[PDB]
């Protein structure tokens, strides 16, 4: 008979997939049963049935993850790189903290800044940075948050700064928050799935099963709009090819078409949206210019992009629609240039595939049928990033579809817990629950509350940041505990205060010059993930000191090291002194990370960590109190600010998860009673919400909006009950989601001004006489149904935004512009205006960008399904399934160039050149764009010089470094380059 | 002497234990006219015994052994917060779950380890 099942007797282990946010269940499998003499180890990791988004599901790289935990490259030991070394030297845990210590606090010494030029207390330390792990747990991100602020650093980045910074810069102005708004299940309820600007069979394989369901059984229609044929357009009904940085122009075409049709949701837009709302007369947009645009800074004067305010000082209103200066007639105006002939001149899309996707949309502007956009990188990874996304919203708004089940913006998160990472604030000048460090203008507490808290702009608005400083007070209280007192302003002065915003294209330029002296690379690549992998290298040939931490051998740790073309350098002329710090991986430690949907799950540890590895918490604890007593016998620079942070934890040099997530779920530091005299929660207990944090120092929390998550119920985030008692696929008690359990944003919109549901068979709410009950938990306060409050409770005016008065960088309607690297080295739709007139370029890059006689194709970087980054070539699997580096050229390219299908190539930019196999495809084919034929060249960015698949090259040695005007979001998806045969 | 067992000639393990917990008589009420346990109710600590037959146990240090909220003797939660090996949620020791005594001795006149 068959071999014995081998897994009967091994313990069994709940966990997360590591790589994407989709945040499937695992069931990980470990030799010995957990008795003290039997050495844990994992050899098996299968999907958990019982998980409502995966039911037991992963692909190739969860189901590969036994390779990862268990690959050759896991790093074991503590290793030193020397200056001028060609070879690393293995060191002591207690030798690494002590050399990082004494590096760290010779540089803060020396470079620490206790008061800016005008006097005001600034303590913030800018010659060393770090870059925080999105892969890892959100209790390892709030003690890198801690570590990083009470040392005063402002050059503190997550991937966010490279991924989904333009989402929250452009949703957060329309929606009142910058996260997905639905959650994976519930795309199922869709009538129309719209992939653009994403690749989701490929980047988010296990959460796209429901927009399968969606077709297969609700009988929706997929659409796919990319430059490519993907595996997502294999299963599409619909495919539409679109040229890389044209989406705003494709978008605009669609609101244009939406608006002369009358394919909107008039009730909706009426009520919900500020259509009506009357704007500023001086508002103006002339080719391609909107008013105040001042040419040498390169910037606007935003005074005249606002509403004009009536007698009681709130925005003035036209409920008929009527007038000349409402948004709605400005909207029309603006789009009125995007016909169907410039969206085929610009895009290159043919006109009747565009109508096409135009009818499709547009069917959903009906109340009870929906459309749902599943979108990422495609869309944020350029210069106009923001305003990509910002069009595509207001698409959802026009046809009523924002708040409903089976609709809202589907903004698909990359890594495990970037949105928990973003969460905690680990973002240049972030706080925990997005909150903003103070700025050095704001010289007192007074000062930084009244710019933080928002003054309401229409009555009757839930405005909720009008509690803005309940959640600072708390924040401090959690910091600084009994130090942070009424007195001193609950030690204010201790944050580091910025001057600016400190981005990586940014602290790259710093440390090209000569003024970085450390850098930390916490769970982040940077060799492989940042643009312009050749000036990369070079800029950090140029620190004096680098720490890694990672469970990995990566690129960025062997920066130094030659790998003949793939890393050309000489190790003699780098005198960088490199810590590599090996670290646990997902499945050794307890934890919770958040998924796109906005659900903190729990995660339990399988096995210990290989060699001597140790938990992120132990090696930042390591490092910090080395520095902390070094400092407490020497005395320094910044002494207080560093002194005065919390650590208190039950063993200092190991954190446990569970005291991290308790802190950011906050306490009671006193009994606290209601207005009627009740008590609502005793001193020492766990809050149950946002709603009982106070500004007075009687609560503690490091993450407002996690409060819920953790109470005296307990740990809400192991939460199994996978119950969905409506069939909406909403699982309330599943995980726990912030805030407050809500799993639709925005679903008091899923019911018009009478309560009504759009869709009765799509119930979200419900109004019962006396408080908002249903299928969800209302995202609204308790505003009986008739009564002016918005359903965007986080806007001051409680609308979505058509129009969206100053808080974009570059216009507050979006507006076509080219990548900075153009095929056409013109715009037609306004040739004095080709790129973005707000991008921020350093004349160093300037320097570095190409031209189309050069490099005549379009470039663009993406990812495969086998493969997650430059991570998964680590996994033997993995390297299996996708060994060798390719990269993918129509049939007419090819033929031009004589190059075969699997024939070697030279694919190169202004700043590099990669050398790969040839895929061959009509897959890709040349557009007609403004009279000419353009053509793409797909980069996948999966190989490099470390791991066990075939070495290549970084991808990122072509990209060029400029990005979104808004966060400086990389242009990886639309550059230009050359092929040659090779 | 008493032998109140459902089954007089098969007295059950928790039967005994719970008299060994000890049960409050009557209504108990502390000091400021709060109840502390209701007359039928196990009590859960040795410091609720009284002196006047309204309190019974047949093991005054095992109070809290076996209360209203279950048998403490079936926990079964190995956690050690502290690293210290103190595992407070794993049974229940005597007297009233302190593992180590003399632990004021832990610590000096003024309180500090
Ligand atoms: N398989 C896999 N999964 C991933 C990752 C991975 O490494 N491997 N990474 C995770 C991360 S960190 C992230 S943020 C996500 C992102 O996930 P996605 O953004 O979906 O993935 P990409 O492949 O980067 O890009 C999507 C698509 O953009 C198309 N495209 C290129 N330029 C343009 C253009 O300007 N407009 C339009 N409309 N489309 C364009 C590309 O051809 C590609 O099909 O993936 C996550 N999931
Ligand atoms: N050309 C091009 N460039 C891109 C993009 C693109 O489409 N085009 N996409 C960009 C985006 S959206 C992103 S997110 C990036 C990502 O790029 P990176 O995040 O730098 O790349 P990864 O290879 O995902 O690196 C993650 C590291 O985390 C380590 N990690 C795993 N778990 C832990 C842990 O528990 N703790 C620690 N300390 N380490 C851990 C892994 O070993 C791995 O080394 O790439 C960006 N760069
Ligand atoms: S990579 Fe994403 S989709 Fe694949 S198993 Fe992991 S979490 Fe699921
Ligand atoms: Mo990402």
């Amino acid at each position: 008979q068959a071999r014995n099942y081998k897994l009967l007797r091994a313990k069994e282990i709940r966990n997360t997939c590591t790589y994407c946010s989709v945040g499937c269940g695992l069931l990980m499998y470990s030799l010995g049963d957990g008795a003290k003499n039997a050495r844990e180890a994992i050899y098996h990791i299968e999907g958990d049935p019982d998980h409502p988004v995966s039911r037991g599901a992963l692909c190739p790289k969860g189901a590969g993850l036994l390779d990862y935990v268990n690959s050759e490259n896991r790093l074991r030991y503590p290793e030193y790189r020397a200056p001028g070394s060609d070879k690393w030297q293995r060191i002591s845990w207690e030798e690494a903290f002590s050399r990082i210590a004494k590096l760290m606090k010779a540089d803060r010494d020396a470079n620490f800044i206790e008061k800016n030029e005008q006097g005001v207390t600034v303590n913030r330390w800018l010659s060393t940075g770090m870059l925080c792990a999105s892969g890892a747990s959100n209790e390892t991100g709030m003690l890198t948050q801690k570590f990083a602020r009470s040392l005063g650093m402002l050059a503190v980045d997550n991937q966010a700064r490279v991924x989904h910074g333009p989402t929250v810069a452009s949703l957060a102005p329309t929606f009142g928050r910058g996260a997905m708004t639905n959650h994976w299940v519930d795309i199922k309820n869709a009538n129309v799935v719209m992939v653009m600007g994403g690749n989701a069979a490929e980047a988010h394989p296990v959460g796209f099963r429901w927009a399968m369901e969606a077709k297969n059984n609700n009988d929706a229609t997929l659409i796919v709009v990319d430059p490519r044929f993907t595996r997502t357009a294999s299963v599409a009904d619909i495919y539409a090819p679109i040229r890389s940085g044209t989406d705003i122009t494709f978008l605009s075409g669609v609101l244009r078409y939406l608006i002369e049709n009358n394919k909107i949701n008039a009730e909706y837009v009426k009520h919900y949206t500020n259509a009506s709302l009357l704007v500023r007369d001086d508002f103006a947009f002339e080719d391609g210019l909107f008013s105040g645009y001042d040419a040498e800074k390169r910037q606007y004067d935003k005074s005249s992009w606002n509403y004009q305010l009536d007698e009681n000082g709130y925005a003035k209103r036209d409920e008929t629609l009527t007038h000349p200066r409402c948004v709605w007639n400005l909207l029309k105006e603006h789009v009125s240039r995007y016909t169907p002939d410039v969206v085929e001149n610009i895009c290159g899309t043919p006109k009747a595939d565009f109508l096409k996707v135009c009818e499709v949309l547009a069917s959903t502007s009906a109340p009870d049928r929906t459309t749902t956009f599943l979108y990422a990188l495609g869309w944020t990874q350029h210069t106009v990033g923001a305003q990509n996304i910002r069009t595509m919203a207001m698409i959802q708004l026009l046809l009523g579809n924002m708040g409903m089940a089976g609709g809202g913006v589907n903004a698909l998160r990359g890594h495990s817990n970037i949105q928990g990472l973003t969460d905690l604030g680990l973002l240049s000048t972030s706080l925990p629950g997005y909150l903003t460090l103070p700025s050095e203008k704001q010289v007192d507490l007074q000062s930084y509350l009244e710019a933080n808290t928002p003054k309401a702009t229409l009555a009757d608005q839930v405005n909720y940041w009008s509690n803005y400083p309940k959640f600072f007070v708390s924040l401090m209280k959690s910091f600084y505990g009994d130090a942070a007192q009424k007195e001193n302003n609950w030690g204010y002065d201790w944050l580091p205060k910025w001057d600016q915003t400190y981005d990586v294209i940014k602290y790259f330029n710093m440390m090209d010059e000569g003024k970085v002296t450390g850098y930390f690379c916490q769970g982040f690549n940077p060799v492989a993930s940042f643009p312009d992998k050749n000036k990369v290298v070079s800029c950090l040939s140029k620190l004096k000191y680098m720490v890694v931490i990672d469970p990995l051998v990566t690129e960025t740790s062997t920066f130094w090291q030659n790998h003949g073309e793939s890393n050309d350098v000489d190790p003699a002329s780098i005198q960088t002194e490199v810590f590599r710090l090996p670290s646990t991986c997902f499945a050794e430690e307890d934890g919770s990370i958040a998924n796109s949907g906005r659900w903190l799950q729990w995660h339990w540890k399988g096995q210990d960590a290989p060699g001597e590895a140790r938990n992120d918490g132990e090696i930042l604890a390591g490092i910090y109190h080395h520095l902390r007593e070094l400092y407490q016998s020497e005395g320094g620079k910044g002494v207080e600010p560093l002194m005065k942070m919390s650590w208190n934890y039950k063993q200092p040099h190991e954190p446990q998860s569970d005291e991290v997530a308790k802190e950011n779920n906050g306490y009671a530091l006193e009994d606290l009673y209601d207005a009627n005299g009740v008590l609502i929660a005793k001193k020492g207990q766990l809050l149950s919400s946002f709603a009982h944090l106070r500004d007075d120092g009687t609560t503690a929390s490091s993450c407002w909006i996690y409060t819920g998550s953790w109470t005296e119920q307990g740990n809400q985030m192991a939460n199994r009950d996978n119950s969905d008692p409506s069939g909406l696929g909403n699982t309330l008690g599943w995980a726990w989601a912030w805030p407050l359990n809500r799993r639709v944003l925005y679903n008091r919109a899923s019911a018009d001004i009478n309560g009504k549901p759009w869709d009765p068979k799509r119930m979200l709410i419900q109004w019962n006489g006396s408080k908002w009950t249903g299928n969800d938990i209302p995202d609204f306060g308790n505003a009986a149904p008739g009564t002016p409050t918005g359903p965007f409770i986080m806007q001051p005016e409680g609308m979505g935004r058509l129009f969206a008065i100053n808080k974009m960088a570059e216009g507050p309607f979006p507006e076509h512009y080219e990548p900075i690297e153009t095929p056409l080295g013109t715009n037609p739709l306004h040739p004095n205006v080709v790129s973005n007139p707000v991008v921020r370029l350093y004349e160093q890059d300037a320097l570095r960008m190409g031209k189309k006689e050069q490099f005549p194709y379009v470039g663009t970087t993406y990812r495969l399904t086998e493969h997650f980054h430059t991570w998964t070539k680590h996994a033997l699997l993995n390297a299996i399934a996708q060994p060798e580096q390719f990269v993918e050229i129509s049939e007419t390219l090819a033929a031009a160039k004589g190059i075969n299908n699997g024939d070697r190539v030279t694919v190169s930019s202004k700043r590099g050149f990669i050398r790969a196999v040839a895929v061959v495809t009509r897959r890709l084919k040349p557009l007609n764009v403004n009279g000419q034929q353009v053509e793409t060249v797909g980069i996948p960015i999966h190989w490099g010089f470390e791991g066990v698949a075939r070495k290549g090259y970084i991808a990122n040695t072509l990209t060029p470094n400029v990005g979104d005007a808004n966060s400086q979001t990389p242009e990886y998806k639309a550059f230009l380059v050359n092929i040659e045969k090779a």
